[PDB]
């Protein structure tokens, strides 16, 4: 159905198309027109011995020659505009899609595969070009030749019809097996797109422990297979291209032998032969030509099959169920209620956990590694949505809010800090443009991030690398927390006056002045309170105190 | 030069050039011949009116062209396998050499830089096909049609050569233009992808600030700078074909018009001027075919030239010199000497390093965030080289050994750990492939993930996510601790049984056991020695130690 969103993107050119449309219709009236220059030539210029009139005429021809020039140039201009804004509205199309889909979408998928996914529109961008639908346009165009065929004799039309029908069957015979190499082969090459990235990121692991030869070992048989896959699709190619050139060479030889033996019979003269052989160049060769594109067009047809594919998932705001008035502030008793939830299909993370914090306070939330804390700060920032229960903020279900509030008033700070490439202000600015250049210094300041942007050779406007290469470990922490405390959010949560903050703590030692302290242990809390109440009724919270310490 | 590469690369297979040449020789034989029928149809046949003739030479004709069909799709065959391998070896080569760089190369370029390189050999692919390969030999092989039109008659010939002539000065002046055009879009491309790939791994960060329409006009502002070079290289390529058509379309006119002059004086006849006409296509079709080809040629040239840019720097070990034995224990004094370094060529970090660690025992590095800690790992790991120092092991010098026992007997475990995607096996044996289970389950063991591993549904064999999201990083980073366990190493650097233990902390209350503590000030060691004295000096680890705790 992605033809139908093609067209759709055609609603507003249409003046294009038919202007299009008529310099093809000029354009191939002209050629035709032109067509009878050999006939011309041998019946009556060449056999009457007319100087003169040959001359004329064969200026003649020449300057119609040109028309078709000059039109054959306006249309392709046309044809290329048109072909590159389809292929920016497809692009931007897919990429605004795919920034707003699910998280589950990109834990599942690789960024290989999306990326290759991205870049296949050069496929659908070069089956879009002006030298791949003008060709379209004149076999739909060809209509006219083979009308003029038949007018000028029914026989060799019988015989290009012949030829017509035996282009449609290899087409039809060949479409299939086609699409599907191409479609493997571009598997392959979102395969082995993956390997390249994953291997690419994380080089200095590779160098490390010294898997330079492994690395390389696997990406050659990704690559073996790419080949083998782009070896059964050129034999395809090759044995569509064979029959073709047998068809069309076959045809026509018959067709000059019939038109020797209707000259010998009488029903036809020379000129007229070889006129009716020059608009076979108008009648069959744009149909050759176009079944010579057939790779390249069902390439373009899966790159776009493929791109649909990605592009009928639904986004998060499309899994949302409601929003009201309950959008002023999270202010508020968080309180998870009866929270099931489950990664994917796997054993369960949470099992009836249930929770309240006060609002305003400083929380904290303990357990083993993996028990399931960040899977409870990733719920509250609605990343994934429980398989059963409620979260409620300030009496109002986190379901029934809208997402653009839960992402602004909710920071979450976690240690997968990451810095995208660009200047240090554009880093503390992500999603929260046009701020003075005070807020961003109170930030940094609180967050104790200024003192080493002021260090560094552009403050606040030095250029950093990709994934902050260009500095240290500590520093992009501190870059992270500025840049969530810009958000000036009414939750906080964070790993390691009225704001709730809640601290994800691995180290036991670090918190003991919260006001309460969460125990999570087998999915659920089991134990709660504040430091010297967990050690006092002596609990797991005490059991982990004396094995730590 | 890459046309050496070609040679190199060619050079094995002599026999499949051979068999194509002489394939090559019989098909144009046959094409000539086919001329020869065109030109006996209107002599012979026709004016004399031989019904029985005419049969007879079109079926033997028709032979000669199955035959010629038969010669195409096997000298097809052979050059699509030839192009296959050529593309199979550059690719392998590009990769392998990249792989083998310095990190200076990875910390300067971006991941989707690298990769859109890679990826830009599937041009060089198009340009080494079977059905464009086949039409240079078509053209280097146009000598001989070009030779017999001259013996057919020679003011044709020379016309046929002016419209060669202008075939070239068409092609000359539009190669500089077409490889500007196909640069600039490529590059364009390579930031196109770059964006991308940053996009796509930092999305959960978008999404929590927020910033999907501001990363989207962000990419749409690429985009449309992709679209801008594509239409430009577009109307050069619009240009260059209508300029080819020109010249194409009125030099068969213009023979066909010396033709019928001809005829008219008697210096030639009807059938001979139409096996002239005929004849062309095996001295002018090749060559407008290849004048036709430039875009994918000229791209494929750039493509070469871009890869060759990245295949000419020096690897790591071009760089080393020596590799003495003698050397196998990375077991004595850890000294760095004199050791200056500097990233890039901003500010030193490391100025004067002066400090020795004893074999065998476990030591710390502290200091505030930036001092150059890591810094000092990775010289230790020599993934940097010291300008104006020294790095001394035992009491030999860490650039007079083997790079592979460098990254072999020393650990490194950073605050960023990678988890490629495969099993929890395959990723514990990065490297280092061929050990026993019972070493795994021992090295898992001491960094105790064996508990969760156990866990898991599959053991040491479930399937981790790209970035190991399948895990938590708690459990991420206890997976890296067990392979680089796995190493056995001699030295061992930790970011918070001779082995040697370097321990780079951020809180100095998890290293008052260390046996010697080193802190980093002004990229210098200032004060050295144990806990005890360093807070019996009250000097800057003193003042560090009251500040916090
Ligand atoms: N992206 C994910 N996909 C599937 N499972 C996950 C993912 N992230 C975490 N898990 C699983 O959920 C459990 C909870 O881990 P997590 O909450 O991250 O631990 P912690 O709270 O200690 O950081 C882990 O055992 C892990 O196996
Ligand atoms: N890859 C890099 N490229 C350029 N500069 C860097 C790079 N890594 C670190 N630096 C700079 O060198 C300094 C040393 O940082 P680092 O040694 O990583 O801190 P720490 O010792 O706390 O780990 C930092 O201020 C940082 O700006």
């Amino acid at each position: 159905n992605m033809m139908v969103k093609f067209a759709g993107f055609l609603k507003p050119l249409k003046k294009t198309v038919l202007c299009i449309f008529l310099a093809s219709l000029l354009y191939t009236a002209l050629g035709i027109a032109g067509s009878f220059y050999i006939k011309f030539l041998f019946d009556d210029l060449i056999k009457f011995e007319k100087l003169n009139d040959l001359h004329i005429i064969s200026a003649g021809f020449a300057v119609i020659f040109l028309l078709q020039i000059f039109l054959n140039y306006y249309r392709s201009i046309l044809v290329t505009k048109l072909g590159m804004s389809i292929d920016k509205s497809i692009m931007m199309e897919y990429y605004s899609h795919v920034l707003k889909l699910p998280m589950n979408f990109f834990n599942s998928r690789k960024v290989g595969e999306i990326i290759s996914r991205f870049m296949d529109a050069s496929k659908i961008r070069q089956a879009i070009s002006g030298a791949t639908l003008t060709i379209m346009i004149d076999t739909i165009m060809a209509v006219i030749g083979g009308i003029l065929l038949y007018i000028q004799n029914s026989s060799l039309f019988f015989i290009s019809f012949i030829i017509i029908l035996l282009y449609g069957i290899i087409v039809t015979v060949f479409n299939k097996p086609i699409q599907n190499a191409n479609r493997q082969i571009m598997e392959d090459n979102a395969k082995l797109t993956s390997a390249l990235v994953e291997s690419v990121k994380g080089i200095e692991t590779i160098k490390s422990f010294g898997a330079e030869e492994q690395t390389e070992k696997s990406t050659r048989d990704k690559i073996e297979t790419v080949m083998k896959s782009s070896f059964k699709e050129g034999m395809l190619y090759i044995n569509l291209s064979s029959l073709t050139g047998i068809v069309a060479g076959l045809g026509g030889i018959v067709i000059l032998w019939a038109g020797a033996y209707n000259v010998i019979k009488g029903n036809m003269s020379g000129g007229q032969l070889l006129a009716f052989n020059a608009l076979l160049a108008y009648f069959l060769t744009p149909v050759k030509n176009l079944i010579d594109l057939q790779p390249l067009i069902q390439t373009a047809v899966v790159a776009s099959n493929r791109l649909g594919e990605i592009l009928e998932l639904a986004t998060e705001k499309e899994l949302r169920e409601d929003s009201d008035d309950f959008v002023i502030s999270l202010k508020g008793d968080i309180e998870f209620r009866n929270v099931d939830f489950r990664y994917g299909l796997r054993k369960p993370v949470l099992k009836n956990i249930n929770l309240t914090i006060p609002k305003g306070k400083t929380v904290a939330i303990v357990g083993e590694s993996g028990s399931g804390k960040t899977t409870l700060a990733k719920l509250l920032m609605n990343f994934y949505s429980p398989e059963k229960g409620d979260i409620l903020i300030n009496g109002h279900s986190i379901k029934n809010i809208s997402l653009e509030l839960i992402r602004k008033k909710i920071a979450f700070v976690s240690q997968d800090v990451f810095i995208f490439s660009g200047t240090v202000k554009e880093n503390l600015c992500l999603g929260n443009e046009n701020v003075d250049m005070d807020e961003i210094i109170k930030a940094a300041k609180m967050a104790n991030a200024h003192d080493f942007i002021e260090k560094l050779p552009l403050k606040y406007d030095t250029f950093l690398n990709e994934s902050g290469a260009n500095l240290s470990e500590g520093q992009k922490q501190r870059l992270a927390i500025a840049r969530a405390l810009l958000k000036k959010p009414d939750i906080l949560i964070l790993d390691e006056d009225d704001v709730t903050v809640i601290i994800i703590a691995h180290r036991l030692s670090t918190i003991v002045n919260c006001d309460k302290i969460y125990l999570l242990k087998d999915g659920e809390i089991v134990e709660s309170g504040s430091h010297t109440e967990l050690i006092a009724l002596k609990g797991c919270y005490f059991k982990m105190w004396k094995q730590t310490e």
